């Protein structure tokens, strides 16, 4: 299993534009196309990122080389924050997998914001860190992805995704 792998289960394959939970418009593995309510800004939004007139549908592998993209930017993101940084670096090879998987989703800002709980992980404080993740809006909102990602720092073994 590999954090490429972890992504493709958590965020599955969509070859057309869709809403995601919190209403915005995706595409691909993932992908946010745009925060605008209005569909043809996320079709514009789409054929500058495919540099393609394509009328909202996409191909597989357009599909992986954005992918490849956003995992890319996920990793230089974490890297290049001073919060973000210190809290990888000290982390065993699966939870660090965990931390990028939590920024491709909502952003290094965002990530970066878990005050709390980034400390606690710092710390080695295992339970206390899954405790805290338990009630932001993020698990509330996408449960069973969230869970997965929890029990993957938790415990530092794939378990959640055989
Ligand atoms: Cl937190
Ligand atoms: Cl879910």
């Amino acid at each position: 299993m590999n954090i490429f792998e972890m992504l493709r289960i958590d965020e599955g394959l969509r070859l057309k534009i869709y809403k995601d939970t919190e209403g915005y418009y995706t595409i691909g593995i993932g992908h946010l196309l745009t925060k605008s309510p209005s569909l043809a800004a996320a079709k514009a939004a789409l054929a500058a990122a495919i540099g393609r007139n394509t009328n909202g549908v996409i191909t597989k592998d357009e599909a992986e080389k954005l992918f490849n993209q956003d995992v890319d930017a996920a990793v230089r993101g974490i890297l290049r924050n001073a919060k973000l940084k210190p809290v990888y670096d000290s982390l065993d090879a699966v939870r660090r997998a965990a931390l990028i998987n939590m920024v491709f989703q909502m952003g290094e800002t965002g990530v970066a914001g878990f005050t709390n709980s980034l400390r606690m992980l710092q710390q080695k404080r295992w339970a206390a860190a899954a405790a805290a993740l338990a009630k932001s809006r993020w698990y509330n909102q996408t449960p069973n992805r969230a869970k997965r990602v929890i029990t993957t720092f938790r415990t530092g073994t794939w378990d959640a995704y055989k």
